[PDB]
DNA sequence: TGGAGATGACGTCATCTCC
DNA sequence: TGGAGATGACGTCATCTCC
Protein backbone atom coordinates (compact mmCIF):
# COMPACT_ATOMS: atom_id res chain seq x y z
CA UNK A 1 0.00 0.00 0.00
CA UNK A 2 0.87 3.69 -0.30
CA UNK A 3 1.83 3.66 3.34
CA UNK A 4 5.03 1.83 2.80
CA UNK A 5 6.28 3.77 -0.22
CA UNK A 6 5.80 6.87 2.05
CA UNK A 7 7.49 5.27 5.08
CA UNK A 8 10.55 4.12 3.13
CA UNK A 9 10.92 7.60 1.50
CA UNK A 10 10.55 9.67 4.77
CA UNK A 11 13.62 7.90 5.87
CA UNK A 12 15.53 8.23 2.54
CA UNK A 13 14.64 11.91 3.10
CA UNK A 14 16.02 12.01 6.61
CA UNK A 15 19.42 10.43 5.60
CA UNK A 16 19.59 12.80 2.68
CA UNK A 17 19.08 15.89 4.85
CA UNK A 18 21.89 14.71 7.17
CA UNK A 19 24.39 14.34 4.28
CA UNK A 20 23.61 17.90 3.13
CA UNK A 21 24.37 19.37 6.52
CA UNK A 22 27.67 17.44 6.66
CA UNK A 23 28.43 18.81 3.09
CA UNK A 24 27.79 22.41 4.16
CA UNK A 25 29.94 21.95 7.21
CA UNK A 26 32.99 20.61 5.35
CA UNK A 27 32.98 23.57 2.93
CA UNK A 28 32.70 26.02 5.81
CA UNK A 29 35.75 24.27 7.40
CA UNK A 30 37.85 24.12 4.17
CA UNK A 31 37.36 27.76 3.13
CA UNK A 32 38.74 28.55 6.51
CA UNK A 33 41.68 26.13 6.20
CA UNK A 34 42.70 27.42 2.72
CA UNK A 35 42.42 30.99 4.03
CA UNK A 36 45.09 30.27 6.67
CA UNK A 37 47.39 28.24 4.38
CA UNK A 38 47.21 31.33 2.16
CA UNK A 39 48.25 33.85 4.85
CA UNK A 40 51.34 31.78 5.54
CA UNK A 41 52.19 31.26 1.86
CA UNK A 42 51.81 35.04 1.18
CA UNK A 43 54.14 35.81 4.14
CA UNK A 44 56.70 33.21 2.91
CA UNK A 45 56.87 34.85 -0.54
CA UNK A 46 57.25 38.30 1.16
CA UNK A 47 60.12 36.97 3.27
CA UNK A 48 61.96 35.19 0.43
CA UNK A 49 61.29 38.12 -1.86
CA UNK A 50 63.04 40.59 0.38
CA UNK A 51 66.10 38.30 0.26
CA UNK A 52 66.54 36.66 -3.14
CA UNK A 53 69.75 37.71 -4.80
CA UNK A 54 71.06 38.28 -1.18
CA UNK A 55 69.17 41.47 -0.08
CA UNK B 1 -7.23 34.10 10.77
CA UNK B 2 -4.70 31.26 10.66
CA UNK B 3 -4.70 31.53 6.91
CA UNK B 4 -2.69 34.66 6.82
CA UNK B 5 -0.04 33.69 9.38
CA UNK B 6 0.48 30.61 7.10
CA UNK B 7 0.52 32.63 3.86
CA UNK B 8 3.04 35.18 5.15
CA UNK B 9 5.33 32.36 6.46
CA UNK B 10 5.24 30.18 3.24
CA UNK B 11 6.81 33.11 1.59
CA UNK B 12 9.34 33.89 4.39
CA UNK B 13 10.16 30.19 3.83
CA UNK B 14 10.61 30.55 0.11
CA UNK B 15 13.02 33.58 0.42
CA UNK B 16 14.91 31.72 3.10
CA UNK B 17 15.43 28.63 0.93
CA UNK B 18 16.78 30.85 -1.89
CA UNK B 19 19.39 32.50 0.38
CA UNK B 20 20.63 29.05 1.48
CA UNK B 21 21.21 27.91 -2.07
CA UNK B 22 23.12 31.15 -2.83
CA UNK B 23 25.20 30.48 0.40
CA UNK B 24 26.07 26.95 -0.70
CA UNK B 25 27.03 28.18 -4.12
CA UNK B 26 29.44 30.88 -2.91
CA UNK B 27 31.34 28.39 -0.72
CA UNK B 28 31.59 25.94 -3.60
CA UNK B 29 33.05 28.81 -5.72
CA UNK B 30 35.49 30.09 -3.04
CA UNK B 31 36.99 26.70 -2.12
CA UNK B 32 37.79 26.46 -5.76
CA UNK B 33 39.26 29.99 -5.98
CA UNK B 34 41.51 29.50 -2.89
CA UNK B 35 42.64 26.15 -4.30
CA UNK B 36 44.00 27.88 -7.42
CA UNK B 37 45.54 30.87 -5.59
CA UNK B 38 47.32 28.18 -3.56
CA UNK B 39 48.78 26.27 -6.55
CA UNK B 40 50.31 29.51 -7.80
CA UNK B 41 51.62 30.56 -4.37
CA UNK B 42 53.20 27.08 -3.83
CA UNK B 43 54.90 27.31 -7.28
CA UNK B 44 56.16 30.87 -6.50
CA UNK B 45 57.83 29.69 -3.28
CA UNK B 46 59.38 26.73 -5.21
CA UNK B 47 60.75 29.12 -7.82
CA UNK B 48 62.14 31.70 -5.37
CA UNK B 49 63.43 28.92 -3.15
CA UNK B 50 65.58 27.43 -5.86
CA UNK B 51 67.17 30.88 -6.30
CA UNK B 52 67.54 32.72 -2.99
CA UNK B 53 71.15 33.37 -2.15
CA UNK B 54 71.74 33.27 -5.99
CA UNK B 55 71.35 29.51 -6.82
C1' DT C 1 6.38 44.90 25.21
C1' DG C 2 4.60 42.03 21.61
C1' DG C 3 4.76 41.54 17.52
C1' DA C 4 6.90 40.19 12.90
C1' DG C 5 10.21 37.59 10.28
C1' DA C 6 13.96 34.07 9.84
C1' DT C 7 15.01 29.29 10.30
C1' DG C 8 15.54 24.21 11.70
C1' DA C 9 13.45 19.83 10.73
C1' DC C 10 9.69 17.48 9.37
C1' DG C 11 6.83 14.75 5.66
C1' DT C 12 5.44 14.71 1.07
C1' DC C 13 5.28 14.56 -3.98
C1' DA C 14 7.50 14.20 -8.69
C1' DT C 15 11.52 13.22 -10.91
C1' DC C 16 16.36 11.36 -11.84
C1' DT C 17 19.55 7.51 -12.12
C1' DC C 18 20.95 3.26 -11.60
C1' DC C 19 21.86 -2.63 -11.79
C1' DT D 1 13.47 -4.04 -17.68
C1' DG D 2 11.41 -2.12 -13.62
C1' DG D 3 12.23 -1.39 -9.65
C1' DA D 4 14.47 1.05 -5.55
C1' DG D 5 16.68 5.03 -3.59
C1' DA D 6 18.36 9.91 -3.80
C1' DT D 7 16.94 14.59 -4.22
C1' DG D 8 14.73 19.26 -5.42
C1' DA D 9 11.13 22.21 -3.76
C1' DC D 10 7.11 22.62 -1.48
C1' DG D 11 4.22 23.92 2.92
C1' DT D 12 4.02 23.55 7.70
C1' DC D 13 4.94 23.90 12.66
C1' DA D 14 7.72 25.51 16.77
C1' DT D 15 11.21 28.36 18.09
C1' DC D 16 14.70 32.30 18.03
C1' DT D 17 15.72 37.20 17.80
C1' DC D 18 14.83 41.58 17.23
C1' DC D 19 12.92 47.22 17.53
Amino acid sequence: PAALKRARNTEAARRSRARKLQRMKQLEDKVEELLSKNYHLENEVARLKKLVGER
